[PDB]
DNA sequence: TCAGGTAAGCAGTCCGCG
DNA sequence: GCGGACTGCTTAC
């Protein structure tokens, strides 16, 4: 096989290496890597290495890494430019591994673990380590086991060993429920002694060093609590075996308002699931416990238990352990489902990073780059200090707030990548300026041409047209790949859809669920077998669809990410091909396309329609334009149509045929306008959205920009079973928003644009008559708390103090003293409660770390005082109020003549 | 929230507005 | 009471 490197790293003068071989075997060298940099050169010098803007360059070879280094201080002390690359190993990989990376994901050891730390005075600080390690669960995943090392003695109590007899068995037999698919793969090894524990641990990480390490909160806290814990008791010697180099650093990680510490482990890729699943998953949670998270992704039930965490260990060791190793399978089952791992070998094995690297698309697309350009002897520039500058973005049209019933919305494919590559923006195809007319004057059409030799941006820029740019080059393979996947992902849903239709006449028999690929479109073959399978094995088929479309979810939007953030890196200062030059071609050419386009589509339909001057345009931002389809459906007649799904045929018909290739045409002529390399403005239709057939449904509104809510019928030639609810930026979609409450609005919404009024009514009538019932956490606000000590005076709301903040200081005042209670942790998120005037917490609200329960210290109290009336006029009725106005409908019914009749 | 970008909405504070 | 200036936080893209 063909060798991969598993990680790298820059130890003074050495590469250390760990790799798999060429007989597929797990191997550590050490490399005396001689590094080369460049320096621009004489013409009349003959070399074959030239910079990107085709300037000779003359290779220096040192006979050391530090000489490189030094050298490079030197270069900038007499004010020349160093280039090459500066980060060694990755110059180490590109040189190792001169060819497309081929990896054996089954030979790459990926652990995943959890500790537990019983402590009696509050959160146990890893940078202290002052309590011992009384749990770790380490699962090994070229093993398949789960390495359980359970402490039995401690200061904090003397336990009896772990019975997994009683961990396999029902909750409801007194037992643990630890899943039985793991079971028979947990190695069980208990300790009489902290001492025996760790060093057992280290000689087992000795014998099976992880390459990935992953978990939940594992950099920010496992990782570093076991490093400091070993460094304790044994030493700093001892700890550095946690590095198969021993060679640790501690790593400062600042943010804008404080810092902390993890622990760099040399020769491992740390890659914390939690941070994964931050950049990733694109969501946006109330809270990031393993929990909530694996409740919301898993639909698994929470974990319980009796009394504090603190006393876990001490009233139930039992479940303690049983929870610690279910912990680690979570992570496991969420990767199964979200393949996050899957997606950071992929990528940093085809940039040819640290797999550590995938959180920097920095990093990713330097190294992309490089080894791209390198591969034509081309030299890279330094990198250079630039100061932080604004610069514009996207233009979003300003909606009149209205209901729009029949709605049709169109995107451009990839926008940003495919400017990119339609007016060729790279560093080295800058060409000149032209003299730039207002934006208005280029979306109208007349402007005069900006050049007739080179491809053109309406911000002034200029690109060569000969050939291809980097840039443009490698953005192109990414977005090629992203395609691909994003065809998985679309067919699974297809297919998803297939099986709920089935699921209306499920089969009364007993049979399996068929093997299928679910990335393809089922055959004619496959959808005949599934009318006649049973609920059972369709419900089973349609969880398979689904986790299929999942995986093909996370291949593609972060393969999208990767490339929307290549144009993102030419807008950071830390970029080598940093540009703003080149930032604000990508972003100045969107505004022309959107408001070009915009222009084209009401012409074409004025024309169609025999108007002139009339809005079918109702709305865009950045690359979408949402028409109006009311007066198109209105030609044909309502009557005329046989159901819903007639009208949506028809529509879908009307923008593949008629309106796409409209689009199409604006769009070639927008391109020789700009006289751009190539037409990579794509634009197709996205939603067709409208009321059922027959209903007093609305269809949709917009209250104004990004905020709207559309009835979905049909989304990127997907066919709904039932209409989807298409709801962007209003408040069921803001994790600020109480869960019961965007449950309730999302209803309103629903009722709004499918029922019409009344509905509405007697359902809003309904929600305030009970809401008080539910339960508080439901009902409670969410948002991030950051600066606490900065409004903190003296325990007591400062100036300009926050609503949620002012909740942290009145929960702070309420649990002083209190060395068990839960903390407010500086940055992360807390639930909020409006309280009642003559409360005794002496405030107008309180707020406790989300994804809790409020301490019983204080939670009778705060149930009893929580202020139901302004709760429900924030967090319901003014957002509902806002809905309502703009669809022109109301929530209550008005007085009319009728009242009263009957006598 | 260490780790690509900008536009833009709403909650809330402060306080003017005769 | 509502809006403007401002901070904070959250979305859409
Ligand atoms: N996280 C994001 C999302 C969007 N954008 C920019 C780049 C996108 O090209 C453009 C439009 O965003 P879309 O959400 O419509 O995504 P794309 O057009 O890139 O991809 P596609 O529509 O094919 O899914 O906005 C960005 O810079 N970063
Ligand atoms: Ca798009
Ligand atoms: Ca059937
Ligand atoms: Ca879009």
């Amino acid at each position: 096989m063909k060798e991969f490197y598993l990680t790298v790293e820059q130890i003074g003068d050495s590469i250390f290496e760990r790799y798999i071989d060429s007989n597929g075997r797990e191997r550590t060298r050490e490399v005396e890597y001689k590094p080369s940099l460049f320096a621009h050169c004489p013409e009349s010098q003959a070399t074959k290495y030239f910079d990107i803007y085709g300037k000779p360059c003359t290779r220096k070879l040192f006979a050391n890494m530090r000489d490189a280094s030094q050298w490079i201080k030197r270069m900038e002390d007499i004010g020349l430019e160093a280039l090459g690359m500066d980060d060694f190993k990755l110059a180490y990989l590109s040189d190792t591994y001169n060819y497309e990376i081929k990896y054996d994901h089954t030979k790459i050891r990926v652990a995943n673990f959890d500790i537990e730390v019983t402590s009696p005075d509050g959160f146990p600080e890893p940078s202290q380590a002052k309590h011992p390690i009384d749990a770790i669960t380490h699962y090994d995943s070229i093993d398949d086991r789960f390495y359980v090392f359970d402490l039995l003695n401690s200061p904090y109590g003397n336990v009896e060993e772990w019975s997994i007899e009683i961990a396999a068995k029902l909750q409801e037999q007194g037992g643990d429920e630890v899943p039985s698919e793991i079971i028979d793969k947990i190695i069980y090894m208990p300790f009489d002694n902290e001492k025996e524990l760790l060093m057992e641990y280290l000689n087992f990480w000795q014998q099976k060093t992880p390459v990935i390490l992953t978990g939940w909160n594992v950099e920010s806290f496992a990782i570093p609590y076991v490093y400091n814990r070993i460094k304790n008791i044994f030493g700093e010697s001892t700890a550095k075996r946690l590095s198969p180099h021993r060679k640790t650093r501690v790593k400062v990680i600042e943010n804008m308002y404080g810092s902390r510490e993890i622990i760099t482990l040399f020769g491992i890729s740390v890659l914390d699931y939690i941070d994964l699943y931050k950049k990733f998953s694109f969501t946006n949670q109330p809270s990031y416990s393993l929990d909530y998270i694996s409740e919301f992704e898993l639909n698994v039930g929470k974990l319980k238990y009796d009394g504090p965490i603190s006393k876990l260990r001490e009233s139930n060791h039992q479940r303690y352990i049983s929870y610690n190793i279910i912990a680690v399978y979570r992570v496991l089952q969420i990767d199964a489902k979200r393949q996050f791992i899957n997606l950071s070998l992929d990528m940093g094995y085809y940039a040819k990073i640290q797999i550590q690297s995938v959180f920097s698309p920095i990093k990713t697309w330097d190294a992309i780059i490089f080894n791209s350009l390198k591969e034509q002897n081309k030299v890279i520039p330094q990198g250079r200090s630039h100061p932080v500058q604004p610069y514009p973005g996207a233009f979003v049209k300003e909606p009149i707030p209205n209901r729009y019933k029949y709605v049709m919305s169109f995107d451009l494919t990839s926008l940003y990548p495919s400017i990119i590559r339609q007016v060729n923006i790279s560093p080295e195809t800058i060409a000149g300026t032209f003299k730039v007319a207002p934006l208005h004057d280029y979306i109208n059409a007349v402007a005069e041409r900006p050049s007739d030799v080179y491809s053109c941006s309406p911000n002034g820029m200029m690109y060569y047209k000969d050939r291809d740019g980097v840039v443009p080059t490698e953005i192109t393979k990414v977005f090629n790949q992203r395609k691909e996947h994003k065809g998985y992902m679309l067919a699974a849903q297809r297919n998803g859809e297939i099986i709920k239709e089935a699921l209306h006449n499920p089969n009364l028999s007993v049979d399996e669920p068929l093997d299928v690929d679910y990335r393809f479109d089922f055959s004619d073959e496959i959808k005949e077998k599934i009318k006649k399978l049973s609920a059972k094995s369709l419900n089973e088929m349609l969880f398979r669809a689904q986790r299929t479309e999942v995986a093909g979810m996370t291949a593609q939007i972060n393969r999208k990410l990767l490339i929307n953030s290549l144009y993102g890196a030419l807008g950071n200062v830390w970029f080598r091909y940093y540009d703003l030059r080149n930032a604000t071609a990508i972003t100045t050419f969107g505004q022309m396309a959107l408001q070009w386009i915009e222009r084209k589509v009401n012409e074409y339909l004025n024309e169609v329609c025999g108007t002139e001057g009339e809005a079918f345009v109702l709305y865009g931002d950045t690359d979408s334009i949402y028409v109006s389809a009311d007066k198109i459906i209105d030609k044909v007649g309502e009557s005329k149509f046989r159901d819903t799904n007639h009208w949506v045929d028809f529509l879908d018909k009307f923008a593949r045929e008629r309106m796409e290739p409209a689009i199409d045409r604006g769009f070639r002529e927008m391109c020789e306008y700009m006289n751009n390399k190539q037409h990579l403005m794509f634009m197709d239709r996205e939603a067709i959205a409208g009321p059922p057939l027959g209903s007093k449904g609305i269809g949709g509104f917009w209250t104004g920009k990004k905020r709207y809510a559309l009835n979905v019928w049909d989304m990127e030639g997907t066919r709904y079973a039932e209409p989807k609810l298409k709801i962007m930026g209003l408040e069921t979609q803001k994790s600020s928003t109480p869960k019961a409450v965007q449950k309730a609005l999302k209803e309103c919404i629903r009722r709004m644009l499918q029922e019409g009024e009344e509905s509405l009514q007697e359902y809003f009538k309904e929600f305030e008559k009970e809401f008080r019932q539910l339960n508080y956490i439901s009902i409670a606000s969410v948002s991030s708390a950051n600066n606490i000590a900065k409004y903190d005076v003296g325990g007591f709301p400062g100036p300009k103090c926050p609503f949620h903040i002012r909740g942290i200081l009145t929960y702070n005042r309420a649990i002083k003293g209190n060395i068990d209670a839960p903390q407010v942790v500086e940055g992360e998120k807390v639930y909020v409660l409006p309280l009642r005037e003559g409360n005794p917490f002496g405030d107008k609200c309180i707020a406790w770390p989300s994804g809790t329960e409020i301490t019983d210290l204080i939670k009778d109290d705060v149930l009893h005082w929580m202020d139901y009336t302004v709760l429900l006029e924030k967090t319901f009725i003014k957002p509902l109020e806002g809905f309502t106005s703009a669809a022109k409908l109301d929530y209550e019914k008005k007085a009319s003549l009728f009242d009263m009749f009957d006598f």
